[PDB]
DNA sequence: GCCATTTTCGCGGCTATTTTTTTACTCCCAAAGTTCCGCTATCAGTTAGTAAAAT
């Protein structure tokens, strides 16, 4: 019982965890565009640089 | 649901001989793996010397 509280604590901790940061993530794609934006025509390609 | 019209796809001669191209850009640090010089030590090859043999 006791271990199966644990993991379900800690299952539900590391959900929530991921899904606050994958929204962060997909706020600040743009940002990451903007950013990579600057660096085209040095060997990389565009989706190369925003990934 | 067949009849026509628009959209891709692939093609357009053979041999020679003369000749390179070119934009775009942080830094620092600590930790880790690699290299370059120097030394050692062993083995194998080469060479000098001397005795053994033959004339």
């Amino acid at each position: 019982e006791r271990i199966k509280d644990i993991s379900h604590r800690m299952s539900i901790g590391e959900a929530k965890a991921r899904r606050a940061k994958k929204e962060m993530v997909e706020a600040n794609l743009r940002l990451v565009i903007s950013i990579a934006k600057k660096y085209t025509n040095r060997g990389l390609q565009f989706l190369d640089l925003i990934q």
